């Protein structure tokens, strides 16, 4: 926090995520946490690891 040169305004938007939550296809629930999100996307993994 006290670079030489200008850290740059990032004024930007991702558009699938908007707000930065991740929403995943074919559900309506969202997490604005990348771990919540992949725990959920192992929960789309069928096959259990100790069936
Ligand atoms: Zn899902």
């Amino acid at each position: 926090g006290s670079d030489r040169d200008t850290p740059s305004p990032g004024g930007v938007s991702e558009s699938g995520s908007e707000d930065g939550l991740y929403e995943c296809h074919h559900c309506a629930k969202k997490f604005r946490r990348q771990a919540y999100l992949r725990k959920h996307l192992l929960a789309h993994h069928q096959a259990l690891q100790a069936k």
